[PDB]
């Protein structure tokens, strides 16, 4: 779904870094896709993907399928994955994550 | 101190994809660089260069600059990273790491 606004190759090496079960790093992967040096406007259009139901926040099963939104056969993330950027991107602990806590997952 | 036992691109590469602070992973790291694929005795090895006070042990300040063992320049881990890594490896809790946990670290 970023295929157009996130370059090609960027998104090739993001996944290809972490191929292996248990490698991701949301910091690793928001460098690499070059989400980092997006205006918070483009942050927000982002958020809206990975918010597959458009329910206003990125609930664990979303977190799950996170690279599937750069590349549809991207693997789900493992649960210590998934379990470790809940916690590092949700700020007020509701188990969710808001758009501004993505923001700042995103770019801090 | 690789640089002979891992290869050259392999390592460029795996530095390149942690450079930014905070993007550290350690299986990312571990399968990039090549030790994943390694013997037990090539870990040892391995092991034997990160204890750089041959302690029997990887203390937390060799932790620390865990990188550097691959290439000189390279940068430090935060102490975030190396808690993070510390904590993966470390399962007996007395804060270091020995051989076996390393091994498991880096096969498993």
């Amino acid at each position: 779904a970023f295929a157009g606004v996130l370059n090609d190759a960027d998104i090739a090496a993001a996944l290809e870094a972490c191929k292996a079960a248990d490698s991701f790093n949301h910091k690793a992967f928001f460098a690499k896709v070059g989400l980092t040096s997006k205006s918070a406007d483009d942050v927000k259009k982002a958020f809206a993907i990975i918010d597959q139901d458009k329910s206003g926040f990125i609930e664990e099963d979303e977190l799950k399928l996170f690279l599937q939104n750069f590349k549809a056969d991207a693997r789900a993330l493992t649960d210590g994955e998934t379990k470790t950027f809940l916690k590092a991107g949700d700020s007020d602990g509701d188990g969710k994550i808001g758009v501004d806590e993505f923001t700042a997952l995103v770019k801090a």
